[PDB]
């Protein structure tokens, strides 16, 4: 089958902004999760062909991955922290929807989500 095009990371028609919360999401949250030994399956869009994940894009219609989030933060794509947090939550939810409970990738996502929630607990107030 074919993969879909990846999510956009910049759009010249969408307003762009940098806030200190978004800078924390890039410099602290994303960086912490990215280096985690479990992060690699989440660093790029699912290539369903090459991963032989059957029906991935029949089931997952809102794909999201940390590479996309990283590029969106780097391009000031998000207007607020809620939009960025939603993308992390979509990434985790997709993994929990497509995969069987107790699969290794689910346990990996749960570990990353636990760390994510730890880092978001200390999100700074807006400056
Ligand atoms: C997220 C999108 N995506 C990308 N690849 C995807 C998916 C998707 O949604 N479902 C998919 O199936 N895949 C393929 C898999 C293939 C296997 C790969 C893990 N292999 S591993 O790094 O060698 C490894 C790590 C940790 C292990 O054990 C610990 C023990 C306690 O806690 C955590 C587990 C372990 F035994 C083996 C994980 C992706």
């Amino acid at each position: 089958s074919m993969n879909p095009p990846p999510p956009e990371t910049s759009n010249p028609n969408k307003p762009k902004r940098q806030t200190n919360q978004l800078q924390y999401l890039l410099r602290v949250v994303l960086k912490t999760l990215w280096k985690h030994q479990f992060a690699w399956p989440f660093q790029q869009p699912v290539d369903a062909v090459k991963l032989n994940l059957p029906d991935y894009y029949k089931i997952i219609k809102t794909p999201m991955d940390m590479g996309t989030i990283k590029k969106r933060l780097e391009n000031n794509y998000y207007w607020n922290a809620q939009e960025c947090i939603q993308d992390f939550n979509t990434m985790f939810t997709n993994c929990y929807i497509y995969n069987k409970p107790g699969d290794d990738i689910v346990l990996m996502a749960e570990a990353l989500e636990k760390l994510f929630l730890q880092k978001i607990n200390e999100l700074p107030t807006e400056e």
